[PDB]
C-alpha cells in the first residue's frame, strides 16, 4: 500500500468512453469525463486510507478501512456499496449498485499507476504519473 500513496496525474486513458457508455453515464458527464485529466491522491489516516480525486468538474473523497464495506456516491451519482481490498499487490475496488457490479484494479507498472476499469465485457484502462 506504501507504493500507491502519492499525487497522481492522468497521462493516458483508453477505451474509457466505451466504458462510460456501458456504465450508462449521462451524455453531459461523458463529455466532461472524456476531456478531463484528473488527479487522484491516495494517502492514509491509520485505520483509514483515503482516495481524493480532483478535476475541473468534480472532486470526490472516499475514506475507508481495507476490506470493509461502505457506501459511496460515485461521481456520476450512482450510490454503491463499495469494498476495496488488497488482493496482494493490486488494489481492488468493487462497486455494487442495484444488481449491477463493477471493479477497479489499480496497479503500479514500472512506477506508473495503471488502473483498469471493467464492466460486463467492456474493459477500460488508465495511466497515472507520480507528480
Ligand atoms: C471526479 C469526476 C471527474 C473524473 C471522472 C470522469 C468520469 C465521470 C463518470 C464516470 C465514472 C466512473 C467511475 C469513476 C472513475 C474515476 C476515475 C478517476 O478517478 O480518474
Amino acid at each position: 500500500v506504501e507504493a500507491f500513496c502519492a499525487t497522481w496525474k492522468l497521462t493516458n486513458s483508453q477505451n474509457f468512453d466505451e466504458y462510460m457508455k456501458a456504465l450508462g453515464v449521462g451524455f453531459a458527464t461523458r463529455q466532461v469525463g472524456n476531456v478531463t485529466k484528473p488527479t487522484v491522491i491516495i494517502s492514509q489516516e491509520g485505520d483509514k486510507v483515503v482516495i481524493r480525486t480532483l478535476s475541473t468538474f468534480k472532486n470526490t473523497e472516499i475514506s475507508f478501512q481495507l476490506g470493509e464495506e461502505f457506501d459511496e456516491t460515485t461521481a456520476d451519482d450512482r450510490n454503491c456499496k463499495s469494498v476495496v481490498s488488497l488482493d496482494g499487490d493490486k488494489l481492488v475496488h468493487i462497486q455494487k449498485w442495484d444488481g449491477k457490479e463493477t471493479n477497479f484494479v489499480r496497479e503500479i507498472k514500472d512506477g506508473k499507476m495503471v488502473m483498469t476499469l471493467t464492466f460486463g465485457d467492456v474493459v477500460a484502462v488508465r495511466h497515472y504519473e507520480k507528480a
